[PDB]
């Protein structure tokens, strides 16, 4: 009669909380897991939800807490990009190397990582790339990624995925706000504006500058970024990069699931009313925390983009 | 996009609460309200509470506050719907026999033109027995009584109207509330059950005096084992001392069981604001629970934390004022 | 460098308290105090309440606390003034008529020496009537019952004096209090103010029984449109009945407004120690008052949170025991 | 690893519980319980409260909540010992004298089986005299009132057995209980004293009508300064005048002065359970105390802040029922 | 009969909040504001009070939040030297330059600063200064000013200045705290004493060192700093500044004027009287912040200094 | 009838407090401590309990707060570290001294800190450790300690030690568990495990090369560390340093003593018991909080380490 949470550690299963937080996110590095309710640190798991896979990873640590009249065992971790967030990257020379075989070489040191697979139409040859002493695996799978206009991301089975959005797929749920109408979902919404990244013009250094025609105010930026071509690839996704930067629609709805029984996931599609404040648009799923608490019960926040601005290179 | 709710005063509207509660109840006399914004003296003034529109309580302002300190100031108002002045106020010693119920409820809230029309809400507007009454007795309280006497009982109506009368049955369950922690479709916020079994008694043993104690009937449930016997004294035959008697245990046994659910807004889906008198089905599987209620009590309520809700004290069905509607 | 506020009992002051709450009202018969300190039996000691030397409340501890757990320790008092006696124990059948007003309050103080004066504050010192009281009626309720036959009121003093009497509007107001968010020179902290209808009647019909109801006398406020009449039975004359009754009046009219004020320390920058008695003007530009009000209730009181203040329960000017001092 | 508490219904444990409050008190009629978790109705059911497999409480389960929000579900239960009938129910009209206390009590508490067995806890097993009890009266106010004339007490005991009795001051203490900031061996929790002079009198006057206001006792304490008189009227002999004024005088003694030590567990060190009627040593150096203490009160305690405790509300050695066990 | 707190975006004025606080100091780079009660994020406004001009800046950022009981709607920003702190300074030799010139030109990018006054008697010229690679313009702007014992603010108005105190002008209120007296006008009282920029010795390195005599205690310290002349200017100043750091008087006033009507403002001496502290002096006030809270309405938090310590160069 | 905490300022000793926290530790460089109830901030202070020293400092930064209701008066500072803590190591050759002679070098501008002792079974010469510009005192000598496998901290007197933990000297109290026996002195009890420097295989950089044979998750290590026989030693102090990383033990016991009246202090082993999680064994106690607060009175928190790991070359 609830979610059916269910985590798996050693082969042992468990299904029962006082909370949690499951956060995955296509910006941050590592995915990560809080669970409340023997010394699993160390040890690999898998987070599922009424039937479907939503993290594989490890335990990273592990709190036993006690008082008289209280006591509680916590777990977190992190999906498998923590061991390439924590380790250095090879001296690797990628060039003319396929991104998506550049990927694998990174990954093969972590067999854990099963299927390295790549999100978008094709599948270019890279340019050289310097990996720097000290740089992480994750920090270099960035670097490569981003120089074909993409982006590194553990799926929920723990593949390895290089790619982007696909703005084909029709969005997936509808959600509306109202304090009259019952059938709407939305618990709360949090918009938020940033002009910090916003620049009147930007000078990309081979030299491509981009001037902003609304922009009244003067905030000129310079960036360092081998063809001229790639110039402008690269200086157009740091672009959209600072866009999606300025804009983020924040949405808690309780429960886990669409209203057709879609686990929320990062990458749908999800068209937003709020007849109230005059919204009528679709937005891109960036980021999403499964939330359980004692005060609120199970709950999603829903972290959404402006639709169509990041990796446009991936599909287009 | 959200209520408009209002305390109408001297035709004027205020608007722009930040909290209130309105309550209505069947079994509390007095249905109350009040209201605060926190961002002229009303006390004593006539008054309508109304939601879209719609009036939904008819009453005077009791009381009001001003509060200032630095950083807030804070205006709040109270009052009663118009059961009040029958509440605070002497009925006189006006004997019923047989005047019809309709015309006994009628003559005692005469003094109250305030009260623009009594009705009856029953299928019969029977001729009253003796009705016994003492002097201090409040209009309310003669009113009870005189209502009780027949199976009926009193109570005023959103745009003013005293009703003496029941619960119909046959009026369809205006709405279905559900329960789920995973169908978003289910709309019920909070959920309370009460069971009680003060007065859950083993044999109760009635007794009463004729017209010219030798009446007497006893009730039994074969389903107690616990000794818990009582007697009460009823105020002239066998019929009319188990009538009345089986009122006093229809009472009792909706004492013992309350549902409580709590619901955002103030309608039902299909516009209907809650006001006691409908009948709710309800389901939550969880509970096993899938029936209908009859609705008792409503608190529509606003506040900050919460936004705007309702209170439904939903009581089983089918058990209070049987007769008014068979 | 702010104010010594101390219990003494037995000579010695106890002192550092990190609350207190001390408390004095003309309508509440037992004027009370509570201290607690957070860092010996002197329940049923007698005591002083002083601040800056000053003595404020004469009275009792009736009680005493001492709680203990890790981390804390917390020593409480509490204690009524000399009135509690009267309150507590019971009047004798005393006779009054016409034995003076200051005479009959002399008599029934007699057996608690502890009260070691009483006085009249009236210009006058009427004989009294009939006053009949009733055998539990305590030496309060007594003393209450006699001094309101005469339109005044019982209270006990600062040192113990009990004085039957009541107000004096000639004193001119001993403070101007003033609220602004924006002028410093303002001090009020605080203001509250309450509205409440509950005992105002449309026509009130005063009834009495000669020497030898053949005495009536009826109110009416031609400004009532509401229907809610009463009838009082006053326990020998139009002229007696009509002084009464126009007593109940003004007793209804003071329940019906509250203006309290919170203020910071116990003083008026005079130096005068806030005292049920003190007119006090008040001005507030944003709520458009400016007038003067009576103070008939007073709270000292020491918070962690908030320091060293004053509650000022204001009423209407003029209207309570009126006849004391034409 | 702690306490199995359970409430048990038909045979069946329920176990489990984030809090309760297990009350028991010789002056409180019916002990009580209340238990809840949060993460079937049983209202109107017998049962017992289990602590390690010993039965602490024999009643019935009065009252039934549940509770869900999303994120908590909330299922409580309420009820008294089995002295909750008597309480609730009416006393026939025995005549008692000079029936011994034993046989009055068995009578009286005949029409409930439940209750299996009533025990004198007392060396003597007086004839009663003639004890007037009015018509309303409760089983429980007339067990009171002919086991206080004999200088006794009514209460059940865990098992559901009725005891009339008193306390056995020749029983050693149980334990010893100690208070320290540095000493880790001392276990007391949190100490509350509670000193209380409402019922200290200067002289009381004891009043009775013999057999055939003839008969007068009055007592005075020499130490009070403060005239505080009473008169009591007792309802034959200044011998029976006197017995029962002093056990007033002990009951007013009593109520003077309360010592509540807070400890963790529901066991002594030698695995008793805290239960009314145990004499307790009491240590604390910081305040002086090293006494003995009577356990009139106690409370088991769960909660998610603080665990498993036990309140113990202990009294003045030797004062209650001093005849029970000369 | 309140304050009116008037602010000015994009020709509407709003005048109506649940909370603000809006705060200006001499030694923080950009004053800031935030409120709380149309997407007014990148746009200019202004912060008046009462008929006087309080900031002139640009809205940051803006948040519209709201769940089934609340909405609320924030706005926050900086004056016009977060321009100045954002951007990089250009390479600029200002040897021989006028003080005042220097900043006019680094301010020159940005008209939105109308003017750039100075505040000290005299406008010395400037020796070699290098900016490095990466500076911002404030950083270049601080080191500039401070060369010659001077410091960089925006006035209310938007006028950047370069300057130090005047303490000739007399203190501008009194303010006193009593338990008792009812005209004192303290609502709460903050002193902080700290010992860790208190030097035994301090060698300035072309070489000055700086003995304390009072110092018992061993704390050497050695500064890296063209003239000696230049040198115990310089070396002077920093001991100055760790002197104003090592002690501040915060006190937290009812409103957001003076007794005698006029707005606080960083720059004015402020008399206080502690008679049971047994503090009676005067302090330099060289941070403030209006604050409005639900809870304890309009109040000014005053950051005082000691008197006479900072910019004694720029009025002797 | 309660702790004697007795703090000595200028001669003046002062006993009673709202609250405080004296916190000491083998690894956290400069012990310290906060006081709440005259500027006494740059005063040498003493702390005793119950005629024990506890701590032997300077205070820091003093703090007089007050409002309407309220007044209070907070203290803070650090031990004598602080001294070597804050200020710049000299160039100093180290090489062929002795490991308590560097020591005592490196201490002796502090006349405060009037002993220096080893606390080891020997006393080895040292090799060449260089030390960099902007290094501190603190930071030069743990560098020369860790070399020989040693530490330095300040003891209670303000001794100086260089050295490691006796493993010899037996338990000195017994701690339990219970939610029955009241005996049972812990009032709380917090245990983590952290994998986040568990290694697969470090290699040390002249090579040595560390495998965990448990291990089966790939997260290899590259350190860079004169003699092979110094790689070893000064490797294997890096994995008991990581191993202690791993696992902490926090109990809170009520008061200051143990059970037969020794002040909890750094250093001590500590039997514990808690027969409802299954421990029974012997801990190291390497930090260790004196706590005061209104709510829960006198406390002492313990962190306590896995027994017989750190600087396990200080006394074999
Ligand atoms: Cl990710
Ligand atoms: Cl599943
Ligand atoms: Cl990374
Ligand atoms: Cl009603
Ligand atoms: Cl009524
Ligand atoms: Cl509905
Ligand atoms: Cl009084
Ligand atoms: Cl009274
Ligand atoms: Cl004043
Ligand atoms: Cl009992
Ligand atoms: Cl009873
Ligand atoms: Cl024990
Ligand atoms: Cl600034
Ligand atoms: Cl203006
Ligand atoms: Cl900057
Ligand atoms: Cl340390
Ligand atoms: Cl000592
Ligand atoms: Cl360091």
């Amino acid at each position: 009669y609830g979610y059916a949470v269910s985590v798996r550690v050693g082969g042992k299963e468990h299904r029962h909380w006082e909370r949690y937080d499951i956060d995955s996110d296509f910006l941050i590095p590592a995915d990560s897991f809080d669970f409340v309710i023997p010394d699993l640190s160390g040890e690999s798991c898998e987070v599922v939800i009424d039937g479907q896979i939503v993290m594989t990873g490890i335990i990273g640590s592990q709190r036993h807490g006690k008082s008289k009249g209280s006591r509680e065992l916590s777990l977190s971790g992190r999906d498998l990009a923590g061991f390439l967030v924590d380790c250095s990257a090879p001296q690797l020379n990628v060039k003319g190397m396929t991104v998506l075989d550049a990927a694998k070489k990174l990954a093969a040191p972590w067999p854990q990582i099963k299927a390295v697979v790549l999100k978008a139409e094709n599948n270019p040859a890279l340019g050289k790339i310097d990996i720097e002493p000290g740089e992480t695996v994750w920090q270099a799978l960035t670097h490569i990624a981003n120089s074909v206009g993409l982006h590194p991301w553990l799926e929920p089975d723990g593949t390895l995925v290089v790619g982007g959005a696909d703005y084909s797929s029709p969005p997936v749920a509808t959600l509306c706000w109202s304090r009259t109408d019952s059938r709407c979902n939305i618990e709360r919404m949090d918009i938020e504006w940033d002009t910090d990244n916003r620049f009147s013009e930007v000078t990309f250094l081979l030299k491509w500058v981009y001037k902003d025609p609304t922009m009244t105010l003067h905030r000129p930026k310079t960036v360092v970024v081998d063809n001229l071509a790639a110039l402008q690839k690269q200086a157009k996704k740091q672009l959209a990069d600072w866009r999606l930067e300025g804009f983020t629609l924040t949405i808690t709805v309780g429960g886990h699931k669409t209203r057709d029984g879609v686990l929320w996931q990062p990458g749908l599609r999800v068209h937003v009313i709020d007849d109230e404040h005059g919204i009528d648009a679709v937005f891109f799923l960036m980021g999403r925390r499964f939330m359980l608490s004692r005060m609120d019960g199970t709950q999603t926040e829903l972290r959404l983009k402006e639709d169509g601005i990041w990796t446009p290179d991936a599909y287009p």
